[PDB]
C-alpha cells in the first residue's frame, strides 16, 4: 500500500497521459543511478527532447523524486535545464527535458585541459544558477561535471535535481547524507546541519576536476576519501603551477572547511576571476565532435 501511495501522489504533481502516444525513436544514450536516458522525436515537430526515466521500485530514497519534476518547474532560467512535461508512466516516472547536444562536462574534464577562460566561464553559469536556486533556499547537493550539460554553442546549464532539499525559517539546516562523497562538503560529510554553502564547496571541488582532470582523494575507495574529506585540510590541486594567481584566489574563497567563511554564490559573482569568462564561442572548440 506504500507504493501505490507514491505513485497517486506523484500522480497529482504530473502532467496526465502517456507521452508514449506522441514519442517516436526512443533511444538510449545513458543510464544514471536514478534511471535512464532516452532522445526521442516529438511526431508532430521533428523535435528532439530528452527522457529520463526512473522506476519507482528501483529507488533508495523514493521521496526524492518529487525533486526531479518540482526543481526545473519552478525555476526557469538561461542556465537552468527546461522541462517540457512530466508523466507517470507504468511504475516509472518519466521527465521530458530540453536536449543539450554538447552532453555532460565530465567528458570534457576527463579528455582535454580547460583554459582559465573556459573555466571562468563554466562558474560563471553555474554560480548565476546556484544564486536564484539559494535564494529560495534550495540547495543542490550534486554540484559536480556530471550535472553539467552544454549546447552545440557552448552554453551551460545545471542539471540532475533530484537530490535537491529545501531550507527555510522552520527549518534552517538539513541533516541528511546526500550528494556524490568526493564532491561532499566536510560539515556535511561530518553529519552536522548544513545550509547552500555545501554547494559552493562541490563547485570548488568541480573547479578541481576542471584543471587536474578529477576530484581529490579520487583513486582511494568513496567511504575512506570521504574520512580523509572530513579529517584533512582543503585539497591541493595537482597541477597548481598550471592555474594563475587569479584562479587560486578564487578557489580558496570556494575550499573552506568553515561554511561561516566559505564564499556566496552572490559574493563569488563579483570576484574578479570571473571577469575572464569568454563567450558561449570559447566553449564550443573542447567538445567531443569538435576536437
Ligand atoms: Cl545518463 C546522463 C546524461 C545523459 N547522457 C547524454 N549524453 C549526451 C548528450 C546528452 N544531452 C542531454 C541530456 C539531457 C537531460 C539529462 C537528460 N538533455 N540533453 N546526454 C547526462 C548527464 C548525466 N549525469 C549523470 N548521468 C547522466
Amino acid at each position: 500500500g506504500s507504493h501505490e501511495q507514491f505513485r497517486a501522489a506523484l500522480q497529482l504533481v504530473v502532467d496526465p497521459g502517456d507521452p508514449r502516444s506522441y514519442l517516436d525513436n526512443f533511444i538510449k544514450i545513458g543510464e544514471g543511478s536514478t534511471g535512464i536516458v532516452c532522445i526521442a522525436t516529438v511526431r508532430s515537430s521533428g523535435k528532439l527532447v530528452a527522457v529520463k526515466k526512473m522506476d519507482l521500485r528501483k529507488q533508495q530514497r523514493r521521496e526524492l523524486l518529487f525533486n526531479e519534476v518540482v526543481i526545473m518547474r519552478d525555476y526557469q532560467h538561461e542556465n537552468v535545464v527546461e522541462m517540457y512535461n512530466s508523466y507517470l508512466v507504468g511504475d516509472e516516472l518519466w521527465v521530458v527535458m530540453e536536449f543539450l547536444e554538447g552532453g555532460a562536462l565530465t567528458d570534457i574534464v576527463t579528455h582535454t585541459r580547460m583554459n582559465e577562460e573556459q573555466i571562468a566561464a563554466v562558474c560563471l553559469a553555474v554560480l548565476q544558477a546556484l544564486s536564484v536556486l539559494h535564494a529560495q533556499g534550495v540547495i543542490h547537493r550534486d554540484i559536480k561535471s556530471d550535472s553539467i550539460l552544454l549546447t552545440h554553442d557552448g552554453r551551460v546549464k545545471l542539471s540532475d535535481f533530484g537530490f535537491c532539499a529545501q531550507v527555510s525559517k522552520e527549518v534552517p539546516r538539513r541533516k541528511s547524507l546526500v550528494g556524490t562523497p568526493y564532491w561532499m562538503a566536510p560539515e556535511l560529510i561530518s553529519r552536522l546541519p548544513y545550509g547552500p554553502e555545501v554547494d559552493i564547496w562541490s563547485l570548488g571541488i568541480m573547479v578541481i576536476e576542471m584543471v587536474d582532470g578529477e576530484p581529490p582523494y579520487f583513486n582511494e575507495p568513496p567511504l575512506k576519501a570521504m574520512k580523509m574529506i572530513r579529517d584533512n585540510l582543503p585539497p591541493r590541486l595537482k597541477n597548481l603551477h598550471k592555474v594563475s594567481p587569479s584562479l587560486k584566489g578564487f578557489l580558496d574563497r570556494l575550499l573552506v572547511r568553515d561554511p561561516a567563511q566559505r564564499a556566496t554564490a552572490a559574493e563569488l559573482l563579483k570576484h574578479p576571476f570571473l571577469a575572464k569568462a569568454g563567450p558561449p564561442a570559447s566553449i564550443v572548440p573542447l567538445m567531443r565532435q569538435n576536437r
